[PDB]
């Protein structure tokens, strides 16, 4: 069989769930598919590109990034290390974009899609603007993570997840400047030691955001990988399991991705 392919397989049995991976090198155009086109639960991967939709809203002059956004008397959600520092004086619409992305923010997350995205509705209306047909948010944090089988809400392919990176990270829908912005936000993410980054050399850079339900052993991690003296790779893993109560394997995640870069065409 085609080289990797069985490799997956039988990383897929052992994990006893499914795995879905997308996997592409911009400069050669060789690529890796297994699963690429079912769907998976997105947890806080999502939160990727809500920082996009920012600094697209902030290129189209809507939103100024330096505008100090206040939320004294808001309540904040589980898992807001950022916005509970912040929450006396406030923070610039940039650096929360930022914190979303870089440490999963849920107040960042959520005051973010109240005031500026237009919740659930308005970042599905932002991926289709860039040509994801798949994407899709039904719901606000922490809700989206209940990571049902079967279930299509807050969900998204491999693939899909793969072209929109790929379209908003290496494309021409963010200017030269916003770009430069988003690909420094990824590099500085946080969260993804022991996922897509366990996978490759010491000396490549990873750009990355991840997500994990904490429901159905559902976790995944998408990122843009620039290996030395070589053009950028696109890598998009996901996966899920059918028993509520199990938990992720974040080295089935790192394997999955060593997998798909070795076995590029």
């Amino acid at each position: 069989n085609t080289k990797g392919i069985d490799e997956i397989k039988n990383l897929e049995t052992d994990f006893n769930g499914r795995i879905g991976v997308y996997a592409l090198d911009t400069g050669s155009g060789k690529s890796f598919s297994y699963r690429a086109n079912e769907r998976f639960p997105l947890c806080s991967s999502f939160k990727g590109f809500l920082a996009a939709a920012v600094l697209k809203g902030s290129q189209d002059n809507r939103l100024n990034l330096n505008q100090i956004v206040n939320y004294n008397t808001r309540s904040l959600e589980f898992h807001s290390p950022i916005t509970t520092k912040y929450k006396d004086n406030g923070m610039s619409l940039g650096d929360m974009a930022a914190a979303a992305l870089q440490y999963s923010d849920n107040g960042a997350t959520n005051i973010i899609l109240e005031r500026y995205i237009g919740g659930p509705e308005g970042m599905t209306k932002f991926m289709r603007s860039i040509g994801d047909e798949d994407f899709r948010l039904d719901r606000w944090e922490l809700d989206l993570n209940t990571a049902i089988p079967g279930d299509e809400r807050d969900t998204s392919t491999p693939a899909a997840v793969a072209k929109s990176l790929k379209t908003l990270a290496l494309g021409n829908i963010l200017s030269e400047h916003e770009k430069e912005t988003y690909q420094t936000w990824l590099k500085g993410n946080t969260t993804g030691a022991a996922r897509i980054r366990a996978s490759v050399p010491s000396d490549w850079v990873v750009g990355d955001k991840t997500g994990s339900c904490g429901a159905y052993g559902t976790a995944n991690d998408y990122a843009v990988v620039w290996p030395k003296n070589r053009a950028p790779l696109i890598i998009s893993v996901y996966t899920t399991k059918n028993e509520k109560e199990a938990k992720h394997e974040d080295k089935v995640i790192a394997e999955a991705s060593r997998i798909a870069i070795d076995n590029l065409k």
